[PDB]
């Protein structure tokens, strides 16, 4: 499905409010580099 069972606002809000690789794990539940596998996705 396109944005039936997917996140995105996780992610959209770590990066959209100004956070930065550790800064940005504290906010959610994710390390920065793993982060990183998110923001190369461009999903």
């Amino acid at each position: 499905g396109r944005k039936r069972k997917i996140d995105r606002d996780a992610v959209l809000n770590m990066w959209q409010q100004g956070l930065g690789a550790s800064h940005i794990s504290k906010t959610m539940n994710i390390a920065r580099s793993t982060v990183y596998k998110v923001i190369n996705e461009s999903n």
